[PDB]
């Protein structure tokens, strides 16, 4: 369409780059869903699936969905109209989140936060300490604002709610951090958790990956919320009978899931967290040297998928992202709603090495000499490459 | 997985072949949504689409889901719960429709058919004379029922509704039909039209194309369904702001359907339906060569896209399916629910041309036998390529 | 997408053929860095698997980025010399164009010929050998199968009267459109250079010409006075001890492809391979006899199961079948070559086909036949086809 | 998905180079008849517009299904006979191995030799043009621009030497790694031979040699006794005329690949693509001034925008670069060949690359000189670059 010369630097936090071999695996005609390759195929995947969110007791659910569908399968699972949600509104999707939930007729209580801050715990621990009666059905909380950068404790709402024996659903929004960030369900207790598949899965748009708890499970016994496409029973009444498929999966989706999950556990899912955590580590040492802000308010919420840089008043966010896209066939993230304009985004975010994003960073000096930012050119690229050159492991399958 | 030799032949009725070149249009890595592109290339896609659904008043969404999906979108937009519809029981996925119907509490006045007859058309005039005080909002009717090779006549539902001057909303179930039957949207008064990317429009798994009349679009102000994922408001919105997307959207199904929108208009759309009539008549021909019976009841329902073969009752429809995929490497459809075991069907549907048919048919000679029923081996294939013979135009290109 | 026709289309000439989803897929790559340490690791495996679809454990293979017409030249100029006198067998076009090379490249050939869809004369050849008392034949050309013809050559009877008289000659065999389709021998059967091209049987794109030697074709090297440089085998095996093995750029997609194929080839099992070819080469065979059409072959010692060369009645040009094939049904069948061009059309039925996709080209063909004013009885080849594999097709091992 | 790494592996070797994702899309496709309709139709326009890249409007082109070193054996044995003399530089590695098969064709060979990193020695060639009064120097072979030296030849220069003495010679040329990327002009400059391989600017596979003969170099076929078949232009003008092109089977794949690879081209603009050739190389070697090591070009006029051949110090070795690139980097970085082995790495910027991803190389080149021991200042090779393309990188036409 409009093409431009070399391999484009997609830096958008999702959707990601795809590699090569799962780009491979995806190149095939359609198959016929109730022959029994697919029915193989499905199991494998269920049961690696649930590696990846770290659970031995939680059913996962491979919904042909976006990450928005997601969402609604998990609250028309286990809730019913009226109920009572805590939710915390720190960013554009958390927001998107509690505009589905009221849309969707729950009692929403929005705990609010300035945008670059983390979900306000204080006022969750009020709001248990309160709930005698326990009114409050469901904790839903964003693990990676994709918005603004930053990564909630979900570890410590599980401890506010063991403490107070409150028994709320704790319903945990994935999208941007599974596999990517460490994300441990079981531990942390997380009833329904869910990803999506362009993120640090590195697939194409189109999977919605749910997991339930036991505990979810057995709410949507209760769950007076209507739901047919969404549902999860017609899932489970399929598993039992074998066939998997209440109506038609992504064929390509299916084999392309298969690749990138051979990939995560060949490249090991602790080293990929590990070097999630170089490359948002080296962004934000080059932010610090541009002399530029990281919208993150503090080092316990910085996120290791997407750093959201703030820029001085009189540069437009919005114009980085266009000269990126004009000039330098780059793909930088927008600023969005609140922070439109004052911040643009680096995503570092699923299969992407440290030469590509020094590339990108390397770009983004070019770009804000572009804009009249006093930049010292190679200074951002130096502190990323200065750090990286200490921590960058040796290719295993090289030595 | 389970490999076998040759190319697989791929006989049911969705999902069915994808052409080479879509294939390669969507062997691409992922790109941003947000980038000046996308937008671009929707905005031709919407516009072409309305040309297969033969509409210049409608308005298409091209939604990340199903069929199955595309269904849940035209209910929740256009009713509200308590609302009585029509709908009539015909087959497998008339039901299954149905079933949602009720599950999303609408007040559905079923009107049920023998598997392999149409929709009674006499008690639907009946239940229109009867309702003085307009309480029918809305027909929901498949056009082409899969399960049995039924085509229903939209026309005669549009005749009926005007002859009374009834308001009720017309829903159409296309996705067994558009692309590969007649279908005229506009001309018929059809208020939501959909159909699915992985039948006539040979493409994935993926999306669920909705169309909508400036009927159905007035009926959402009315609408008091819940709905957010599924919602024709926040597409709306991001039509008008230029962007499109209200979330993120599978970047190789838009590229896929742009290289599949092409081949078609390549090809002609009148060219195409003539084809599978074609391809039908065909098939028709050879189920009476072998001595077995067509599940449709009466000629006037007859099905271009897929042909359901009643078999005797001592023969099991579903050993004809397994052995079709164990030794010939062929996929045929199951008889489902009420004709599970006695009848399989043959699709000819889609991107497929005569001798790819013939050779379906050739094998299924071989597996008749196999099975124990006293096939003439060549008596079908005959009756099909006699015919095709003198009906098949020459490839314009080639020429 | 050029001459674009609606469904897949129907690919049955005898090469190029048609190539498995998952070799397409292994191909579906950027570059690569042949210098880097993942080529040579993996070329290594490709000689060595390369050695068991020729059945060889004393040869030596090489992957020529080339077409067969290449592993030809390099047939020749490494084991011979200018003047060398040679025999060979004119017995089709192909047959013709290696005798025609070997001429350009001036040697002394022998041409022992025969009507087209005959086989080899070995009555002449014993004749030839019990008359060079000197040993001045240095080297036998022979076609393994003529894919204008459809024509099979039995190897092993030459080995047999090579023996027989006591001659040294070497023994070059062009395995194109035979090997992992027909069943190939090299050790077995004394191959002294056995060729083939990565479009045939292999079921590869055109790129690869692959040659195997055997221990005295590469001592023959010693004597050779032909030139050659790109095609010179001394080069590559000098790469083969430095452990790098390419002295200049490979194709990168077609290594992988080719790790693919093989790796196919292994599943299905080679003999199973060649059974699979003998199922579509009598099944075709049979359809032609119900149709009322003759066979090119003249006797069944010769059939060829990798393409059938179908002699049409003088009333039909075998060229129109041919276009009509192409222009109305999506079908690419074989053309008559020069002498038999226009009384014959040719059925390829080689590779990775299975016998619904025969079918479906049979049926085809009846219908081209009808179109053409030939009066076939709808349904009569088809029958005979599915009355003989409805005995014969094996279950999918895969599908239990 | 051998020895797999993390991310997108840079690929920055100097051929094979990366491959643009439309020409990968194009290639993903089954086998085609090569005899059917459709792939004359193609050739016929891929011939007319390979012209265009090597700006000539005389010259006839051929696409073999070969590799580079087959292109150079073609353009050998068409236009020469055994004993001719020919006059060619030894300037590095490739040039070496193009006068070595020079030689194994018994051509008689006058090699005028420099350093490496120098250009061809033109003096030299002027004094042998002068005393050459019976012209017995059939051709001059020359090296457009030597990929293991990082050394452009003034191809005009020659042009105007021959012409200054009135030399009858023919000019062959090797454009491998310099055709749509330096410049370029067959016609101009009446280069009678140049030659290409589709894994270098080009941005294809290997698979493809492209050979264009002048006017000229066609009469020298006619007087030419070098033994050639498969290499032979005569038989490709033969099909030429009959309308369908291919005397044996081309690879369907690189024929669609090369028609996607020549759309692109046109579409950026073939001076928009030297141009952009030229800020990579600048940009690149300002890096390598910046960090205080030399670039293996001794003279400014001999600069290739293609690659730059880097020369470490005594104690680093090169070699040990391209290694650490690899295991630690997902980076492929060009050896030191023969005489410069150890000596120097290079850094291939030619093809589908832009400006972003030669920075993050030199960015991870950095890295490694801090690995290997060289005090480099980290960032001080990517400002001077960034600095540089800040000014110079154009705007995306087709974003506005
Ligand atoms: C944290 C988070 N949640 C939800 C979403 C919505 O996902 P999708 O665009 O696939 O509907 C996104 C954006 O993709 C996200 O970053
Ligand atoms: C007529 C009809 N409607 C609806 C569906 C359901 O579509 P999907 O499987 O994509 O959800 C099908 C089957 O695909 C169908 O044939
Ligand atoms: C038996 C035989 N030998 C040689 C050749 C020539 O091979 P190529 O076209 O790959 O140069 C062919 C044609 O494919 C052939 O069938
Ligand atoms: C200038 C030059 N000439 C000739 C060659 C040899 O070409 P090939 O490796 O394709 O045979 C090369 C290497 O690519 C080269 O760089
Ligand atoms: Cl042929
Ligand atoms: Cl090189």
């Amino acid at each position: 369409y409009m093409y431009g010369p070399g391999r484009h630097h997609l830096f958008v936090p999702g959707p990601v780059n795809i590699p090569e071999p799962v780009i491979r695996a995806m190149n095939r005609n359609n198959e016929d869903y109730r022959s029994p390759a697919i029915p193989a195929l499905t199991k494998t995947l269920l049961e690696d699936v649930k590696k990846i969110f770290k659970t031995t007791s939680g059913t996962p659910f491979l919904f042909p969905t976006t990450g928005t569908g997601a969402w609604e399968s998990a609250l028309t699972n286990t809730l019913s109209p009226g109920d009572r949600i805590v939710s915390f509104l720190i960013g554009q999707f958390s927001l998107l989140w509690i505009d589905q939930q009221k849309r969707l007729n729950f009692n929403v209580d929005v705990v609010e936060s300035d945008w670059g801050q983390g979900a306000n715990l204080q006022v969750l621990a009020s709001k248990l300490s309160q709930d005698e009666n326990h009114t409050i059905k469901a904790i839903c909380i964003v693990h990676n604002e994709t918005a603004t950068g930053v990564t909630n404790d979900i570890s410590a709402v599980r401890t506010l709610l063991d403490h107070y024996k409150h028994p709320a659903l704790l319903l945990v929004d994935g999208v941007s951090s599974i596999c990517a960030l460490d994300f441990r369900m079981d531990e942390w207790g997380v009833d329904v958790a869910l990803t999506g598949s362009q993120k640090a899965l590195s697939l194409p748009t189109g999977l919605g990956i749910v997991c339930a708890s036991p505990k979810a499970l057995e709410a949507t016994k209760t769950s007076k919320s209507l739901k047919v496409f969404f549902d999860w029973n017609d899932y489970l009444k399929f598993y039992k009978l074998g066939t998997y498929w209440p109506y038609t999966p992504s064929i390509q989706l299916l084999y392309g899931l298969r690749a990138a999950l051979d990939l995560i556990f060949e490249e090991g899912l602790e080293n990929i967290i590990a070097r999630h955590a170089r490359l948002g580590k080296a962004t934000r040492l080059a932010v610090e040297a541009w002399g530029l802000k990281n919208c993150t308010q503090k080092e316990e919420w910085i996120s290791n998928t997407v750093t959201a840089v703030m820029v001085p008043p009189h540069i437009d966010g919005s114009e980085i992202v266009r000269r990126a896209w004009q000039r330098y066939n780059l793909s930088l993230g927008l600023g969005l709603n609140k922070v439109a304009g004052k911040v643009f985004r680096i995503g570092h975010l699923g299969n992407v090495n440290e030469l590509q994003l020094l590339g990108c960073l390397a770009g983004v000096e070019m770009i804000l000499k572009d804009v009249g930012y006093p930049v010292v050119m190679g200074s951002g690229v130096a502190a990323a490459s200065t750090y990286l050159q200490h921590h960058i492991p040796l290719i295993p399958s090289r030595i």
